[PDB]
């Protein structure tokens, strides 16, 4: 097998969580806008990729002998009698993103999402994984779970078994930004705004002094009153003063922008999608976002499903309305390939989502 | 079924609301312009998508045996005897 396994087993005999700060993470997602939007964009975008089921490899596996039509119906249409496909996918992608792991039970003809925060993985001494422990209260056998994990480098060990949370790296910034914003507000409420200072060495009757202050305040403001010249007598002195601390020095604007970029970068969504730009910007950036960020995630998932079932399994984007190519280019592509006798007609109908037409010529190559 | 269910059930046995601050939210929507405009743009834009009804899968379900023409008429034309389609969609 692998002689080293008995030693590797002791380097990390049981998985451990990586999403520390779970409460403050749920607060942040529930309260901070840019996190909520970027996470919802990723989840809602990944959930709508269709899956295609390919050919079958001859190798033996756990989920033996399942007919293709069933697997297709389970993946594309109905995971189990009680839960839809979209809710199932969004749950799995939520676990995969936030915790860094995802687990799915299988039960002959049912797939069930199993919450990643309660599972635990126990290493085998000879094979890869011995059993999965749920809530310390039930053990799942290895051939009854589908397991997915993100990358993991932990405590200076490259980590099998465990998965790094993606979102865990972002909380540090969400705190600092919130602090700045609160300070930016509260400086205004702690503020102090004086219009004039008058001064004497005499002592003045307090009640009359207060009345005089209210008279000056209402009279001099242009909104309330008319008067503007002021004549002081008996030695009241006007004291020149200056604003000893000013709002001008709170030029936060670039620092908070940095934190927004960090958050936006951790998910890996281009800023053009947060802004909207020009056409030349916008149309390629969607393909950037889809291919670089989402498709590696789905490749992790599909490679785990092909390992478990043994069928070739891979995701199809061409249902996605966002990606769907331009009606002009596709027509000249398909037409030119069809007329030059590289591709049969019905293959083009298929690529245009059209049913094949049974006229034999439509399945013939035309040479000229 | 799913052996873990009895445990998952105890992690959240009953739903709870998440729209705290309902009053101040209704004040904001009633009084702050940019919220009113952006929400109205989203609602009014989503409400006008038509629905197409496709083929029928053979699997059994709850709402069994409904003829396609009825489902189409309910989704596209008239949800119930008393309320229009647009008001229904905007409410949902």
């Amino acid at each position: 097998l692998n002689p080293g396994q008995r030693i590797i087993r002791d380097m990390e005999p049981v998985s451990h969580r990586t999403n520390r700060k779970p409460f403050t993470t749920g607060q942040a997602y529930s309260k901070i806008e840019i996190l909520n939007r970027t996470a919802n964009m990723v989840i809602d975008s990944a959930a709508e990729c269709s899956y295609t089921v390919g050919d079958k490899y001859n190798i033996v596996t756990y989920a033996n002998g399942v007919k293709t039509k069933t697997l297709d119906t389970l993946l594309n249409v109905r995971p189990n009698p009680f839960m839809d496909i979209s809710t199932f996918r969004r749950l799995v992608v939520t676990d995969l993103l936030f915790e860094g792991c995802a687990y799915i039970y299988w039960d002959g003809t049912s797939l069930y999402h199993v919450p990643a925060a309660l599972m635990q993985v126990e290493a085998d001494a000879n094979k890869f994984i011995k059993k999965f422990i749920f809530n310390n209260q039930i053990n799942y056998r290895v051939d009854e779970i589908i397991f997915i994990k993100d990358n993991s480098y932990v405590c200076g060990t490259n980590s099998q078994i465990s998965g790094q949370s993606r979102v865990a790296t972002v909380i540090d910034s969400l705190e600092k930004r919130s602090k700045m914003l609160n300070f930016k507000e509260k400086f205004l409420d702690n503020g102090t705004v004086i219009g004039l200072i008058l001064e004497t060495d005499e002592i003045l009757n307090k009640k009359l002094r207060e009345r005089k202050q209210e008279e000056l305040q209402l009279d001099y403001n242009p909104s309330t009153g008319q008067s503007s010249v002021l004549i002081l007598d008996g030695g009241m002195k006007a004291k020149p003063y200056s604003q000893i601390s000013s709002f001008k020095d709170l030029d936060f604007k670039e620092d908070i922008a940095g934190f927004n970029k960090s958050i936006c970068l951790a998910f890996g969504v281009p800023q053009v999608l947060i802004d909207g730009g020009n056409n030349a910007n916008i149309r390629p950036n969607i393909e950037l976002f889809y291919y670089m960020t989402i498709i590696p995630m789905l490749n992790k998932l599909t490679s785990s499903l092909t390992f478990f079932f043994g069928y070739k399994i891979t995701p199809n984007t061409k249902e996605v309305a966002a990606l769907t190519p331009d009606k002009e280019a596709e027509a000249k592509h398909l037409t030119s390939l069809v007329n030059n006798g590289i591709m049969t007609g019905n293959e083009a109908r298929l690529e245009l989502n059209l049913e094949p037409l049974d006229d034999e010529q439509m399945n013939r190559i035309r040479i000229p």
